[PDB]
This record gives structure tokens, sequence and C-alpha cells, in this order.
């Protein structure tokens, strides 16, 4: 069985949080980031993965990942998975894209399915701060397989970045 246990609207990284440093410059590890493990409730033998896509535009690239935009400013680079953040898969264009591979639950058993969502701020024109308002980031959604069913179960959570100040 299923069941959706999460909340639709999650917000990334803590409200106004100050973080400190040619063009572009890369700044965070964890800090900036979204994580829960409990978004869905899964049990006997349910099997489930996740997709991820980001809507943000996509304004260059660094060793094959996005960078995407928010300001003339800042832009950002993104990764969503699993919940574990070391499991984060580096997050490139627009379309959905496999996130997490899955797992299955046991046949007898249940537990939960999680996910995380992280960012780490780029400087993509100097101005001596740098702030971003409340934007939309993307989405997650979980991906059942090997017969297993979404059904009516909500199957897609949302992210918007949190307000954030960027220090010289
Ligand atoms: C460690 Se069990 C279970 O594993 C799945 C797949 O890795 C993860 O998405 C869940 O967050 C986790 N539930 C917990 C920790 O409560």
């Amino acid at each position: 069985a299923v069941s959706f246990i999460g909340s639709t609207e999650n917000d990334v990284g803590p409200s106004l949080g100050s973080y400190s440093r040619n063009l572009p410059f890369v700044y965070t590890r964890n800090k900036i980031g979204y994580q829960n493990a409990n978004v869905w409730h899964i049990s006997k033998g349910f099997c489930v993965g996740l997709d991820g896509k980001v809507d943000l535009p996509v304004v260059g690239s660094l060793d094959g990942q996005s960078i995407y935009g928010l300001t003339e400013e800042v832009g950002l680079l993104i990764w969503m998975g699993d919940t574990k953040y070391s499991r984060g898969t580096a997050m490139s264009g627009n379309s959905w894209e496999n996130v997490f591979s899955g797992w299955c639950v046991g046949a007898n058993t249940a537990s939960t399915q999680g996910l995380s969502v992280r960012v780490t701020p780029v400087i993509l024109k100097r101005n001596a701060r740098y702030s971003v308002q409340k934007t939309s980031i993307g989405s997650i959604r979980m991906r059942p397989y090997n017969g297993s069913s979404a059904g009516s179960v909500q199957t897609t959570v949302n992210f918007s970045l949190n307000p954030f100040t960027l220090n010289d």
C-alpha cells in the first residue's frame, strides 16, 4: 500500500540565511536545503523511486550540471534525490529526470519514502550583498515500479527557495 504523508509545498534553506564566499563564483554544503524522510508511507512490497524537475531557466553549466538562474546576479547548482543529502542527483535541464533509482519495502513490512533538495549559490555578476526573494524551484514526484501503483495518492510535491543573502 501507499499513502501520502508529507506536505505539498516545501521551503528550501533557512529563512533569510546569510552565506559568505573570475565569474562565476561558487559558494554552502547542505545548509540551503529541504530534507524529509517521510513523504510517503509504503508497505508490503511497494517499489518506488523519485523523479525531479527544475522550472528555473538554465543560464549556463559547470562540470555537467546546469547553473539555474534566479536573478541577473545570482544562480544555483541544484541536487534532488532520496532523503540523505549525499545521495542527491545533480540536476540538468527542465525535464523530469530520474533522481533516485528506487527501492522496494519488504513483502511484510512497512517504512516510508523520503526526499531531499539541495542548492548551492553561484554569483554570476558582481555589484556588497546579493539578496534573493522566495522563488519556486521545481518538484519531485514519486515513481512506482515493478507493477506498484500510484493510484489516487498525491504523487508530486513542490519546492520553493527561501529568501537568502550572499555576502561578498
Ligand atoms: C531508512 Se528506511 C527509509 O529508506 C528510504 C529509501 O532510502 C528513505 O527514502 C526513507 O526516508 C527512509 N525512512 C526513514 C529513514 O524513516
